[PDB]
């Protein structure tokens, strides 16, 4: 009633599926298309699938089953994504670690998650003497097999990945959460099979999912950035032109540091900070579709998306399809439109909660007295203060 704002109604984005289903569909439908480009090395979707499958079978032999958590720590490049996909194909969920993660934090996170192990490279294996958990190398997980190993299937209720944010706090995202997010957001972004997608985010960040898994969803080609390029905005601008990139997921401060426009960019998805007006004016051109995505990690990558246009005020926009937002008071009561309260998010992509933290989970994932379907019974309290304006639009106002 103007005080509960919903994204478009799209029940077809909820399927009886897991991430392995989405990727396998793409690889079997487009075997010979290039999936991954690292420098001058390229891997096809079919190649990627068979290699990741061999790795997943090795994980199975070593005891990885659906519902397990496997840590991921490798340098940016093909092997890193390959290993992510191998964990996924084994039916386990992955716990991603940035290149710059200290070994002690790795140990704290693997312990907190009760992970059965982690994947890393021969080189980095020695940095992990402090890690008591099992460490596998991608290399050993890539050796030939004598007889095939049958992979147990995971289910939508099972975790797809665990994101840590610091006492470390692990956020459990389910297969259902992430598969729905991918379909819901791509229905608006519309990444296409012909697209060439820059892959610059560390796997430890939400926007890596928009770079990688949206592409996997439609069979786009990923160009994987080296560590040295990620901190060189002018060189990156020239790289994006020379590599004929069409899709940039990035943060506003990075876009602002580009000297020239990059004409070949179909889609520009800015997340993290609300895009400033000067940047919109500089970039919200006709040959660019410039977007602003907002959302906590606790509701799978993004919860709202906004089309940016020169001269139009910037807001977080409307919820994604099947997402919903409302505002509540200090005692969890729905507020009339226009008042200021805590922004709450609901829908099929609300995370399962905080790993091993029933306390904080119950504090922040509460029952929704106002759910109009079984996919709306869980409200996540963002902690942000917000108001719903006279146009059904949510306005952020800072923390509570
Ligand atoms: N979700 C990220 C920033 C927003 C990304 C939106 N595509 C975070 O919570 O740190």
């Amino acid at each position: 009633t103007k005080n509960v704002i919903r994204g478009k109604y799209h029940p077809e984005f909820l399927q009886n599926e897991v991430l392995a289903d989405i990727f396998a569909h793409t690889a079997q439908t487009l075997p010979d298309k290039t999936a991954l480009i690292e420098a001058d090395k390229t891997l096809s979707y079919g190649e990627l699938y068979q290699q990741a499958l061999i790795m997943a079978q090795h994980l199975a032999l070593k005891g990885v089953k659906p519902g397990h958590i496997v840590g991921l720590w490798l340098p940016r490049g093909i092997e890193l994504l390959k290993a992510q996909l191998a964990i996924c194909l084994s039916g386990a969920a992955w716990l991603p670690f940035d290149m710059d993660t200290p070994a002690d934090r790795i140990a704290v996170c693997l312990e907190d998650a009760e992970a059965v192990g982690m994947i890393t490279t021969d080189e980095w294996y020695e940095h992990l003497a402090e890690v008591p958990q099992t460490k596998w190398t991608n290399t050993e997980l890539q050796k030939p097999l004598s007889e095939s190993v049958s992979l147990a299937k995971t289910t939508p209720d099972q975790p797809a990945y665990i994101i840590y944010t610091s006492k470390p706090k692990g956020i459990v995202i389910t297969q259902k959460n992430i598969c729905h997010f991918l379909r819901s957001e791509n229905s608006i972004l519309g990444i296409q099979e012909q697209d060439k997608v820059y892959q610059g985010f560390s796997v430890a960040f939400d926007m890596s999912f928009e770079e990688i898994w949206l592409s996997y969803l439609v069979g786009a080609t990923l160009w994987i950035a080296p560590k040295s390029l990620v901190s060189d905005p002018e060189r990156l601008c020239q790289t994006l032109k020379q590599e004929q990139i069409t899709v940039l997921h990035a943060v506003p401060t990075l876009l602002a540091l580009f000297p020239e426009d990059v004409p070949n960019l179909r889609i520009i998805n800015l997340g993290g900070e609300m895009c400033p007006d000067s940047l919109v004016d500089r970039w919200a051109l006709p040959h660019h579709q410039m977007f602003n995505t907002y959302g906590p990690t606790e509701t799978t990558v993004s919860a709202s998306l906004e089309l940016l246009e020169r001269g139009k005020p910037v807001t977080i926009g409307k919820p994604l399809p099947n997402y919903g937002m409302l505002v509540i008071n200090s005692e969890r009561e729905l507020l009339e439109q226009g008042e200021t309260g805590e922004l709450c998010i609901f829908g099929p992509s609300v995370a399962q909660g905080y790993l091993g933290r029933p306390d904080l989970t119950a504090d922040k994932f509460i029952e929704n007295p106002w759910a109009m379907s079984v996919e709306e019974e869980l409200l996540y309290r963002t902690g942000d203060l917000a108001k719903i304006d006279e146009f059904g639009q949510v306005h952020c106002l800072g923390r509570a």
